[PDB]
């Protein structure tokens, strides 16, 4: 399949080179794969989930996404015009509040959440959660990171927006997830984005154009926009069969275009994340 005038961090993803418009994807398009996205909600009436997306648990006192942001990401995981992986189940966990916060707490007991819950849901082609948060190191968050993914989920995590060592913020600096570092059209390194040796992979996240918050769109940037291009890879990958909720990221940095990327600081992978479609 190919979609035309595509955003050009979809389009990115199935091209060796930047600066192409077209999103070449196949048709499976992540069906019967599921992603939580763990962040302030998801607008799930919006027409481009097309019924794909609910919300299944909030820790206020309403689900809404008062935001934007939860649902801008899960619009990069799975939207019709925006995502990724366009067939995927959506299912959105409001651990942040309407101003983007969340206490460690609550950011921990939304990921046991998830990896219970998935045992209600039909997820055949497997499980991937979307993390386009964090904070300071917590050895808590990390190992509420380490659970989920031990427990059968691909989890993806945003690097941080500090131009900085991700070594010193969570759930970033947990070695057996995924960490999600932000690039841009001309393959640099977003100018925020964090770095080191516990980054995964990259994949695009400045001006990022997804979903918004009264059935609108909006282009924004952060490490939080490249997570979701990522875990919407792994779902589309796992539904392919390619690869596994445990190897998934692995994968995606095997399969990476390599050496692409400028200002990547000594020590940090050169990998954008890549569908080899």
């Amino acid at each position: 399949a190919a979609q035309t005038n595509a955003p050009w961090g979809l389009a990115r993803i199935s091209s060796t080179s930047p600066g192409t418009s077209t999103y070449y994807y196949d048709e499976s398009a992540g069906q019967g794969s599921c992603v939580y996205v763990i962040d302030t909600g998801i607008e799930a009436s919006h027409p481009e989930f097309e019924g794909r997306a609910q919300m299944v648990k909030t820790y206020y006192y309403s689900s809404r996404d008062g935001n934007g942001h939860g649902t801008h990401c899960a619009g990069t995981v799975g939207s019709r015009t925006y995502g990724v992986a366009k067939k995927t189940q959506l299912f959105g966990v409001k651990v942040l509040d309407d101003n983007g916060s969340g206490q460690y707490s609550t950011i921990i007991a939304g990921m046991d959440f998830v990896a219970s819950d998935k045992n209600n849901r039909n997820c055949p082609k497997g499980v991937v959660a979307s993390l386009s948060l964090g904070g300071g190191y917590s050895s808590s968050v990390n190992s509420a990171a380490a659970r989920l993914q031990s427990s059968g989920v691909m989890v993806a995590v945003a690097a941080g927006n500090n131009n900085a060592d991700a070594r010193n913020y969570s759930p970033a600096s947990e070695p057996s997830v995924c960490t999600v570092g932000a690039s841009d059209r001309y393959d640099r390194r977003s100018s925020f984005s964090n770095y080191g040796s516990v980054l995964d992979i990259f994949g695009p996240g400045t001006d990022i154009l997804s979903t918004w918050i009264g059935g609108s769109t909006r282009s924004i940037s952060g490490t939080s926009m490249a997570t979701p291009h990522v875990a919407g890879l792994a779902a589309y990958l796992m539904t392919l069969g390619k690869t596994t909720a445990a190897s998934a990221c692995r994968y995606i940095a095997d399969t990476a275009n390599k050496g692409d990327l400028s200002n990547i600081p000594f020590g940090t992978v050169n990998l954008l994340a890549y569908n080899n479609y």
